[PDB]
């Protein structure tokens, strides 16, 4: 079937849009930002329409059949339990669009009386009807990229607040639950960057002779099948769950999950969908299960001998016995064909590695910097232009939610992250007076709060000391830097290394948690280095 129907009703948006920030005609530096930089904006909806709607056609193995039933029997052994209405309420983020009934998250949240009792019937209707397919919303995402042509909007498909709710009732334990009991350590979901990265290490040193590779499903979401979003359901019905539970799940995947209608910010029907929602509770877990149930059996086709996989949504890396660079360029091609078959197609087709360094995934590659005494320390990095592109956005963009410090998060051991966007970042938080106050930031879907003073104390967590102290960056590395500043008409290194004098210096005059961040996320700008010694404050929960 085909993964969508349209009507000829537009995408819509809700807000203002602007692909291209206005150029300033007297500097060269506002020039190349222009020719490269650029906003995805609902003008490119239909271009992104275009590419996701495909007729799909599955063709199933005893491979396939041999994986999904050991998953299904792992799934066996977990226990899972209804949250109550109050609870799902409660685990409503504060700003989650607000619902076509009139009432929003703060009302959800505070569990006020209209709120609680349209969301109790939503619950009832989805235990007393399981056909009536429920109605979505389709909007184009605003996101800024650097070319090299422009990349179209994604599409998020979601239901309303209410529906929301009722799927944190059935399955909120479940997506808690369901990955790590059934795909164990290759759950990629699990991991802070430095265990990520001890996990790809022992992967890698425990094969005679290692081969790796990443594989890129071309649209994903438009790959998943009517039959493969019933699988995952029954994959869900195979836990143990209260009687309740079980319905409501039916429901969801009959009505909300398989298929159904969707519309435009207007109200005006858009088209219909046969494939994965991006917006809906089970996207992440769902693409999860589905990507590595379909993957192990491509393995198994394929004859990839001894395969160790790391699976994030689509994003996979297999890591295994290199059989030499013929066989296994022969092997994932049969990995490919296979993948193709069970509806799980390549965008870019997949290339053996014999270097662990040389594997992309998530958009990001391991590196290995040394530390003041020589030694080799691995850490994950990517290409800084278009996180620095999306830093520089928001300096002529003040925008109320920051799409740049969870780059600083994810990628705090690295150059570009602590001589650029530190340097940036504590310098604007200065001049504004906001380093004490909670500021809410875009990861993955997903608005997160934190307070940039415990900046040292989660990188210490995430990364561990080292983090503070990668002394000599590879060729590679610096070489990115330098071509992402000069692209995007930024000041060169030099500069950023003089500025960050200044914040140090600034950072540690205050005082406190401000003279914490100067010393740690600092030490690099100065030649008479402190002793950076653990952090008794890093020895606490963020997750
Ligand atoms: C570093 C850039 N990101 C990433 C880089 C990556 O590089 C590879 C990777 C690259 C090369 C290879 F040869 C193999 C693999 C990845 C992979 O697994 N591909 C299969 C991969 C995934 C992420 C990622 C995604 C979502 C996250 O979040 C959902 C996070 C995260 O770390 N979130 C945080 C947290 N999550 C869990 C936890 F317990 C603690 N912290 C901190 C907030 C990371």
């Amino acid at each position: 079937s085909m993964s969508y129907s349209w009507t000829g009703a537009l995408i819509t948006p809700c807000s203002p849009e602007e692909e291209k920030l206005p150029i300033n005609p007297l500097s060269n530096s506002s020039l190349r930002y222009h020719n490269k930089v650029y906003c995805t904006t609902s003008k490119s909806a239909s271009q992104r329409a275009k590419k996701v709607t495909f007729d799909r056609t599955q063709v199933l193995d005893a491979h396939y059949d041999s994986v999904l039933k050991d998953i299904k029997l792992a799934a066996s052994k977990v226990s899972a339990r209804l949250l109550t209405l109050e609870e799902a309420c409660q685990l409503t983020p504060p700003h989650s669009a607000r619902s076509k009934y009139g009432f929003g998250a703060k009302e959800v949240r505070s569990l006020s009386g209209r709120a609680v009792n349209h969301i109790k019937s939503v619950w009832k209707d989805l235990l007393e009807d399981p056909q009536t397919p429920i109605p979505t919303t389709i909007m184009a995402k605003n996101e800024v990229f650097c070319v090299d042509g422009k990349k179209p909007a994604r599409l998020i498909v979601y239901p309303d607040l209410g529906v929301r709710v009722c799927e944190k009732m059935a399955l909120y334990d479940i997506t808690q639950k369901l990955p790590q009991a059934v795909m164990g350590a290759s759950y990629g979901f699990q991991y802070s960057p430095a265990q990520r990265v001890e996990y790809l290490l022992k992967a890698w040193a425990e094969k005679k002779d290692p081969m790796g590779f990443s594989y890129d499903t071309r649209c994903f979401d438009s790959t998943v099948t009517e039959r493969d979003i019933r699988t995952e359901e029954s994959i869900y019905q195979a836990c143990s769950l209260p009687e309740e539970a079980r319905t409501a799940i039916h429901s969801l995947t009959e009505r909300l999950y398989v298929g159904g209608p969707m519309f435009n910010s207007k109200g005006q029907t858009c088209g219909y969908r046969r494939c994965r929602a991006s917006g809906v509770l089970t996207t992440s877990m769902g693409n999860t299960i589905t990507c590595y149930v379909k993957a192990l059996a491509a393995c198994k086709a394929a004859g990839i001998v001894a395969p160790t996989m790391l699976v994030c949504g689509d994003d996979l890396v297999v890591i295994s016995e290199s059989q030499g660079t013929e066989e296994d360029e022969r092997n994932l091609r049969a990995f490919t064909e296979a993948m193709t078959r069970y509806s799980a197609p390549p965008g870019d087709p997949p290339r053996p590695e014999y270097d662990l360094e040389l594997i992309t995934s998530c958009s990001s590659n391991v590196s290995v910097a040394l530390g003041p005494r020589g030694r080799r320390r691995y850490y994950l990095t990517r290409d800084p232009t278009t996180p620095l592109a999306r830093a520089a956005w928001e300096t002529v963009r003040h925008s109320p939610i920051n799409s740049w410090l969870g780059n600083i998060i994810q990628y705090a051991p690295t150059i570009w992250v602590r001589m650029v966007l530190m340097t940036h970042f504590f310098s604007i938080l200065m001049v504004q007076d906001t380093l004490d106050q909670n500021l809410n930031f875009e990861m993955y879907g997903s608005v997160y709060s934190v307070n940039p003073l415990d900046l040292p104390a989660i990188i210490e967590r995430l990364h561990g000391l080292d983090a503070f102290s990668m002394h000599t960056y590879s060729h590679h590395e610096l070489t990115r830097v330098a071509s992402a500043l000069r692209k995007l008409g930024a000041p060169p290194l030099r500069v950023w290394k003089s500025r960050a004098r200044a914040v140090r210096a600034s950072l540690i005059s205050r005082g406190g948690k401000a003279a914490v961040c100067g010393r740690y996320l600092f030490n690099w700008a100065v030649k008479t280095k402190l002793k950076l010694t653990p952090l008794p404050e890093a020895r606490l929960l963020d997750l």
